[PDB]
């Protein structure tokens, strides 16, 4: 970087010189009008070239050389090392008249050279490197660079409270003090002031207290210069995730400012900039290793608790049991809480999004391990309506973190849709490239009512599981042909007994057959979008028998529990107990599902969440959610499409 | 694209088949419960494979082959040609019981195959190609693809009124009619509804009238299907330029919708999408060939008009003379009007931005050749505060259209800044990558007060011209040393005479010397930013003598006319007449400027815009602006950095 400095008449101009720049210097303007030629001297650590019309020549510390005075003859002045107290760094120009050799005047430059660098971990290893040449930019991918910031998800300071934030270090080198008239100022834009905050210890002699120096209402902070080789440590937090109007990028600047006079702005002499990207929220698909299983239910649903405990005991997972709250639905751990994570090179942790039904009065429950983000509406707004696929490749395009799936209605339908605020949030994270499905044919309207994903044991592959009414009707027709038409469903649910629902009764209900043909069309429409957007073929899909009843809005609710919404712990699947028709004293739905899944090495455990209620009307009163290990793939290594 | 279709019990399912897809077909669900095996027949133009667990085999039109009935045994159905009236396209499945060979039932698919494609000129040649595989995406650069839209800048319809818009053609092929229950609908999102509009002729039998079918408040339009090979022509306009919240991309969709039943949404069977990018507004730098010169001034400034006419007569340019208006400043053609252009593959034209001082009451003046865009505040908001550089390369990064330059204040200064709305507009155009300079040290605050660009004749190169107070003081000191100190300025301006301003008087004014040293610091700060951001060296810069007086706010106004703001017509420069000190009956400022410029082949004509006012207080009462030919480089071939 070249900087312009002009000599002053009969004077020694004084300037700070910042390493990494050089000075092009006008000697002509300072010359007496009657002057003809000039000569120069300079100190050992100042390098001086005379540049005449683009051509440069190095000049000795004390030579006698003379040059003609011209506007087109200038100096180039360079220094490679910072000044100390022992330094006298200078360049002096002597001016001569017609009959020369005794100088008629002189003008000079007294220089104080300093190093100033605002440093961050741009190469993404967790350490703050010295002056990364790419630190002012942010690029995606394996070879990409620039620093990463985490949102503070827990919400005078202690250093321990700042332990998870990003480090930024102002590194300087110079003599005891800067010359009179200079200050160093750290600053941000008004726009970024609600995106970021910065902390440091303003007064280290009096203690370790970290104070917030940049953020809301504070756009700049003057930092004291200390001599020698010094480092000032700053901690930086993100205040919010990327969103519709915010890309995720923020900048922080330091400038060396020169005082000119009263009522005149200070001149930025040198400015150094770093950029951060705020890490996106990332959802964990069912193929990732489970860590903890969270369940909610009424205290007295004993079979559910006992059977979930037994399932989790087959695994290395921990079980966390939660009960119902006044401000939350009966499924809240599934519907109101979404499990995800954030990661930077220096740290990462799980982050839960919370959208309580009635608002807040759970952070206590989840524990200190989690970041916790709460929102400031239809049933499609539930996190039961959010899923994420395993990593996929679609027509050559890789989605290494998978793709988020959101239930919606058809564009021209006038139907329900997840709120724009949430849709825009998910889109803005960019790394999960969301896809909208069709859930609005369901009364509740959640994608988790019709689909899930499971890993295939012993492989890196996975299956899409789809609810299928066609599979159920085929199974029931087969059992009827076999002489089982009188087989009864809902055995043991006393509140269903008077209905006497059998295979015969279901198959002869004409309107119900027609409703379920239509629901199968809805399922198939989704099947096609999923195959297209996830790059799946029919060999990647298993159909589980399902059956629905229609409401007045022509929307579906489960006739018997939806088996597709299951607890996935690697090879072990907790599957809602269907209460299907009994054939030879086994549920034909359970037997059919085992016959589909078990050959693939999946182990099925049926979990009864409805017996405590004595009947099933389409509503489930329990919920589960799983904290999983993050992807091994670093999100910053992705190269998302541009917007 | 694979689509799921299931056969219906004892029936022939009827479906439309869209070319470019294929059907995976469930035959199992339609089978009688007591059925064991199936066979199939199909017509000549329907291709059928039996797929058993991923492995496919082609099946003849009439074979006798049988297969076991299984859920995992399906059909894949393909058609390569659209149906006609002569077609009977079908596939029929026969079902058999245990002791087989006479069918116990049959289910079938009657197919109507059609071609449906929404086509645009995505390969950017001006013609609408058939179904560009990339039409649903928009990519930058030489190899980039996707269609381009112009903003309608002039603001039942005639085709002639639509002549400049983009064409979009729905191409179909099929029989006389679609089966009952299907319609074709063109549509856009609510979000895009204020960005775009679409026109077509709804009733061609009754005339050519083009009606607006998509846009504000109209999100969809049902289009009538005609048989055979048909094309429907649509014209598409952009309603606005890219801005802070709008990337410039818009999408248009067509879907084939299937009627299900009353009070149920229609099912999109097939959807085709095209994307357009709205062309950005592009500013023309001084190096581009001049077409027309526009000037404004009071009717009686005769010397200005005479001398501008003489200048333009040396060129092939046309002169357009404008006078003053009640709602506009005296410089309005310079300050209130910015000349730029837009371009698409099929058309382009010049587009003026207008920001009248007092608002609108000029479009008449500019003529039908121009698009005209009017805005819906400090002096920094003027277009005199906007410039654009010639094409530059900066550290390997090419800016083939140049970079826009905007005057501002220092970040921490609390000074004036161009309004966010305009800054965000210029940034959003993306292709000119704007740079902020420091103009707020000037009373008026316009970059055109201190800098300009000129081409170097006979070359592809250019110069940056900078105002320099140091150059003026050096010249005046030289003339004083030569015995010319009593040389008077402002000769012929009677309202200046009593001041008796000479070289001596200027040089001995101590406070004025100090003010101008400070203004030179301001100029040099800009010099450094320009060298950095435009990739310039000192050999690319010429300094023109300038002098300023300071106001109460410590801001600069011209002491004598600023020569840097000049009319640039290739080699010919109209330069404001400075009225400098006369030495040997020539202005020493004019002679000095000629000595700088003329050796490079530039021809200087000094234009007197101030004599009609009898004095000069720092304000100029005339303005000029030039319509130039657009760049040869197509903006869509640029690859701008991502945001
Ligand atoms: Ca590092
Ligand atoms: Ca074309």
């Amino acid at each position: 970087r070249e900087r312009t400095v002009r000599l002053q008449y009969g004077s020694r101009v004084e300037a700070v010189y910042v390493l990494g720049t050089y000075l092009w210097t006008d000697v002509y303007s300072a010359a007496p009008a009657g002057a003809q030629t000039f000569s120069l001297k300079h100190s050992e650590h100042v390098w001086v070239e005379v540049v005449r019309d683009g051509e440069a020549e190095e000049v000795a510390t004390n030579g006698k050389q003379r040059w003609l005075l011209s506007p087109s003859t200038t100096l180039r002045v360079t220094m490679s090392q910072a000044s100390t107290e022992a330094s006298s760094d200078k360049v002096t120009v002597n001016y001569y008249d017609e009959e020369g050799s005794i100088p008629i005047d002189q003008a000079g430059l007294f220089l104080t050279a300093i190093e100033i660098s605002l440093d961050v971990d741009a190469d993404r290893d967790g350490v703050v490197e010295k002056n990364n040449p790419k630190k002012a930019s942010w690029t995606w991918g394996p070879e990409g660079q620039g620093a990463i910031l985490l949102v503070n998800c827990d919400r005078v300071y202690s250093k321990e409270d700042l332990k998870d934030m990003s480090q930024m270090i102002l590194r300087t080198k110079g003599p005891d003090r800067l010359p009179a008239g200079y200050e160093i100022v750290l600053y941000i834009s008004m726009s970024d002031s609600d995106k970021v905050g910065v902390f440091y210890v303003e007064n280290p002699f009096f203690g370790q207290r970290y104070i917030h120096i940049l953020g809301r209402r504070k756009l700049y902070h003057v930092v004291k210069y200390t001599g020698g080789s010094a480092e000032l440590l700053f901690f930086v937090e993100g205040l919010c995730f990327p969103d519709e109007g915010f890309s995720g990028l923020v900048s922080i600047h330091v400038s060396l400012l020169e005082y000119m006079a009263q009522d005149i702005p200070l001149t930025p002499i040198f400015t150094d900039t770093v950029i951060f990207r705020i890490a996106p929220w990332i959802m964990t698909p069912n193929i990732l290793p489970p860590v903890s299983v969270f369940v909610c239910c009424m205290k007295d649903n004993y079979l559910f608790l006992k059977e979930v405990k037994n399932l989790v005991e087959k695994t290395n997972c921990e079980l966390k049991v939660c009960f119902q709250y006044l401000n939350r639905g009966d499924r809240w751990i599934q519907d109101e809480i979404a499990f995800g994570y954030i990661e930077a090179p220096h740290k990462g942790f799980p982050v839960v999004l919370d959208s309580p039904r009635d608002g807040n009065l759970v952070k206590e429950l989840l524990g200190p391990d989690f970041g916790y983000v709460t929102r400031e509406v239809t049933s499609l707004d539930s996190f039961g309506n959010l899923e994420v696929s395993p990593p996929v490749t679609v027509n050559g395009k890789t989605y290494p973190l998978g793709r988020i799936l959101i239930g919606s209605s058809f564009p021209l339908s006038g139907g329900r849709r997840m709120t724009k605020v949430v849709r825009d949030f998910l889109k803005a994270q960019q790394v999960q490239a969301p896809v909208e499905l069709y859930s609005d044919w369901l009364t509740v309207g959640h994608v988790d009512e019709f689909m899930s994903f499971v890993p295939i044991p012993g492989t890196k592959k996975f299956l899409l599981l789809m609810a299928s009414t066609s599979a159920c009707y085929k199974l029931f027709r087969e059992k009827q042909k076999d002489g089982h038409g009188e087989a009864i469903m809902f055995k043991g649910l006393g509140g269903m007994s008077s209905k006497r629902i059998t295979i015969n009764k279901i198959l002869s209900n004409e309107s119900l057959v027609q409703e379920n043909l239509y629901f199968q069309r809805c399922l198939d429409w989704n099947r096609d979008i999923l195959k297209k957007e996830l790059g799946l073929t029919e060999q990647d899909i298993i159909d589980l028998p399902a059956l629905f009843k229609m409401d007045e809005d022509h929307r579906a609710r489960a006739f018997f529990p939806n088996m597709v919404n299951m607890i996935v712990l690697d090879k072990d699947l907790g599957i809602p107990k269907p209460f299907g028709p009994q054939v030879e004293e086994e549920c034909c739905l359970e037997m059919h599902v085992r016959g589909l899944l078990e050959p693939l090495g999946l182990e099925c455990t049926f979990i009864d969440d409805i017996s405590a209620y004595h009947k099933f009307l389409g509503e489930v009163h329990c919920g589960t959610n799983v904290r999983r290990k993050p992807f091994t793939f670093k999100w910053w290594h992705m190269v998302p499409s541009r917007r």
